[PDB]
């Protein structure tokens, strides 16, 4: 491996890019981050246990290190601000998911100087599967990004929408500080739609003790939440119990088995927006009441708001009605102490002001695929040839991906590639349908291979992004800054 030698030649010469906010020190060892263009490495001068413990090939006083998992574990031991940490429910957080592992620095640059704590490490099991990555890689990218930008005020790591215990225990063992319980397998959607009297049928099949609990505690009682009162008729109480009861036992069993016993602060987010019905406020209140009655420490709750929260696009539905429902949801979270969490929050610009107002800035908003879409925007401005090939590839495999994400995409709205010049290509990522076409097809585009073996687009994509890194980063700052401004952050 000759290059390690020359790179150091190129280094102390001074024609090599060093990230200016990346110099840190531990005892006698100084550490820096450099780009020997095309690639990123760690460089360590000095002498001390951090130099010795980093792995990489040396030359006199200098060691060149790849951004590996194990070098990340070493930096963790010497540099605390590179370890994920939890933030608690009296805070403002934003989940900045990165399907590529290259969005970190742009993300840090956006939250620098804003009153928000970033969850830089956030991926779901599906996203991992559709991209061929493990959770170690997700934390590695986030940790290396805060070291690159010298951002010491902290970041978190979120296991998004976990449903299986093996994945729960795995996320904890790897140091995840935030866990989002999915709870879909246990939500009884059948009961959420079923008509009345079928709800009474099934309700009265419930143990006497259970009905005596929920009825002695809720039936024909009214609860003050803020200025809003919530009253439980017999009809809604019975539907609620049937929709959520098994999901509530699951939340309690997960919390007691894995969260209470973790022996370190963990931010526990419960997701219940994977119900075909919106989450009524009485539903929300009862769930919370049951959890908080058994002393569970919730970080946030994600309800299903009225209307539609689809990937890629702004809100669909009646904004005044969403406002009425938001006002009560925010008030329920206030009574019980946790935050409201907004899934599929990205590009939902119509609701950000409302969310900032009614939660008085105390919220969680999750983004992800937007970030991949901003990368796709860069490919369309600087490598039109590459974008055309993917856009067409996306179009041909679009039916496949709608199994995984629920979109009402209208392909008839996407102008045909033949009818748009190269210069117009970027504008596709302003359009609802084209944005959704490339959002949900990321997994298919990332894994596609030439019929010999090598990647069909993935290597060219990352090569393009690496060389246009200054524009991607500036695209992220502009796109994500717009979210935070609309949220009213800082």
């Amino acid at each position: 491996s000759m290059k390690a030698a020359s790179i150091i030649e190129r280094l102390a010469a001074g024609q090599v890019h060093v990230y200016p906010r990346s110099r840190h020190e531990s005892e006698g060892t100084r550490v820096q981050m450099i780009k020997a263009e095309g690639r990123k490495y760690l460089v360590a001068e000095g002498s001390g246990k951090l130099y010795d413990e980093l792995r990489g090939e040396e030359a006199d006083g200098v060691k060149l290190c790849e951004l590996s998992h194990e070098n990340r574990l070493v930096l963790n031991r010497h540099f605390p601000f590179t370890v994920p940490q939890a933030f608690g429910k009296q805070s403002a957080t934003i989940g900045l998911g990165d399907r590529l592992g290259i969005a970190g620095p742009g993300h840090v640059q956006t939250v620098r100087g804003r009153a928000i704590h970033p969850i830089l490490a956030q991926q779901s099991i599906r996203e991992l599967a559709l991209t061929g990555r493990d959770y170690k890689q997700v934390i590695d990218a986030a940790a290396y990004a805060v070291f690159q930008e010298g951002y010491t005020e902290g970041y978190g790591a979120d296991g998004d929408h976990l449903k299986k215990e093996e994945d729960i225990r795995m996320a904890l063992d790897l140091g995840f500080t935030m866990l989002t319980l999915d709870c879909s397998e246990q939500i009884d959607n059948e009961a959420a739609q079923a008509g009345e009297s079928e709800v009474k049928r099934k309700y009265e099949e419930l143990p006497e003790s259970v009905r005596s609990h929920y009825e002695a505690k809720y039936l024909d009682k009214t609860f003050q939440v803020g200025p809003h009162a919530i009253h439980f008729d017999a009809a809604t109480l019975m539907r609620d119990v049937l929709v959520y009861r098994e999901a509530i036992q699951f939340m309690i069993y997960i919390y007691e088995k894995y969260i209470q016993t973790a022996g370190r602060a963990v931010d526990f987010e419960i997701s219940i927006d994977e119900t075909l019905a919106p989450t009524a406020p009485g539903s929300h209140f009862l769930v919370a009441s049951e959890l908080i009655g058994k002393n569970v420490d919730i970080f946030s709750m994600a309800p299903r708001f009225i209307g539609e929260f689809q990937k890629g696009i702004d809100y669909i539905g009646d904004i005044a009605q969403f406002e009425r429902e938001l006002a009560v949801h925010a008030a329920i979270a206030d009574r019980f102490g946790y935050k409201l969490s907004i899934h599929s929050g990205s590009d939902k610009f119509s609701v950000f002001a409302l969310v900032g107002r009614y939660t008085n800035g105390r919220f969680h908003v999750k983004t992800a695929g937007t970030n991949w879409l901003e990368a796709v925007r860069i490919v369309a401005k600087t490598n039109p040839g590459l974008y055309r090939r993917m856009h067409q590839y996306a179009l041909e495999h679009f039916e496949e991906a709608t199994a995984y994400y629920h979109v009402t995409t209208n392909l008839n709205n996407i102008r045909p590639l033949a009818d748009v010049s190269d210069e117009e290509l970027p504008s596709y990522m302003n359009e609802n349908d084209a944005r959704q076409l490339l959002h949900i097809t990321y997994g298919l585009l990332l894994q596609a291979k030439k019929d010999d073996g090598s990647s069909l687009f993935r290597d060219e994509f990352f090569r393009t992004l690496s060389e246009r890194e200054e524009d991607y980063e500036a695209a992220l700052r502009s796109h994500i800054g717009k979210h935070l401004d609309l949220l009213g952050v800082k």
